[PDB]
């Protein structure tokens, strides 16, 4: 039923969030940005605040149809230190939905915690050495069918990562209807297109 | 001292262009104050994101600041152009001899339609083109117009390349060159902003 969950915490890279709710909104998805802890309010990496509409606890897997995770230093490091994040992650990845994330979630959160452990990924470059070399992706976008894993690297790439979940979801011909109007660099454009064909 | 940049915002603001904006010169040191039109300091944004302002637009003086930069989205630049206050704050700017920054529709629905940047290049969003006299109308990403220090960028795509161009003309490249090396631009996007 198109419905994502974005989590959000302290520290959370807040372009990175802000750029995958919106971008998924454009697409017409139903997007709930959860925080992690008990105020529904959390203080982005730069200081900007994310005003969540319910609290991670409240949420169940089975109410959506994917997982999306903000990157951010702090941010990451609060997923990975959060049971109910954790929890997530699998009951997610064990219902078959996409998981898709950014920046230093992989490294911090993932490769930290064992998920998707085997799964090709991508993480922002400075966290490139937490990757096992085989299954690090230098990609911008990498997708991981195997494990349904969808991973990008930092903030200039956060709307290439966003139409890529969206043509993931709903197919590439919604994305580049999405993708159309934002004024992406001609470059993402045709990589955009081109998503779905390269799997 | 630490340049200080004003983002106003409005219900109907673009968040995504406000927040890569607000972010990106974060990175930068600047000091950054989100202003809101009206009678609430939190407004809704074009894709429903909460965008908190920590003061009043209203009250703001452009002495308080070294630049404006205003974010896009078509209700927000509607807000904006109804604002009598953000209309003479404009000015203020502009005429303390500052740097205007703006992107998106707001260029369109702000300047063009209020006659702000009489005689100024500038750009839009592309289904805005048709607002700008075409001898003044850039196609290009982000386009500056020095006489006038007027900045103006055309979308979500281009905000990133847009606040990266900010910081250059604010403080210099070396500075914007250190604020984008870790962001994963993609690298097309990094060759102009040499020349800011
Ligand atoms: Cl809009
Ligand atoms: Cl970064
Ligand atoms: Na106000």
């Amino acid at each position: 039923s198109k419905r994502i969950l974005v989590p959000v915490a302290h520290g959370s890279e807040e372009m990175e969030t802000v750029i995958i709710v919106d971008t998924l909104v454009r697409a017409g998805f139903q997007v709930t940005m959860a925080a992690v802890g008990d105020k529904l309010q959390v203080q982005g990496s730069r200081g900007v605040w994310l005003t969540a509409e319910q609290t991670l606890e409240a949420c169940s897997a089975e109410a959506f149809d994917a997982l999306a995770l903000p990157g951010g230093v702090g941010g990451a490091q609060a997923f990975a230190d959060s049971t109910a994040l954790l929890a997530l992650i699998d009951a997610f990845s064990q219902q078959g939905k996409l998981v898709a994330a950014i920046c230093a979630t992989p490294a911090l959160v993932f490769a930290k915690q064992q998920k998707f452990v085997g799964a090709r990924m991508t993480c922002h470059p400075n966290f490139f050495d937490h990757i096992p070399s085989e299954r690090l992706s230098r990609q911008r976008v990498c997708y991981y069918a195997t494990q349904h894993l969808l991973t990008s690297q930092g903030p200039g790439t956060a709307l290439e990562f966003a139409l890529a979940m969206i043509a993931l979801l709903a197919g590439v011909e919604l994305a580049q209807h999405v993708a159309a109007p934002m004024v992406l660099h001609p470059q993402q454009l045709t990589e955009l297109s081109g998503f779905i064909d390269a799997q």
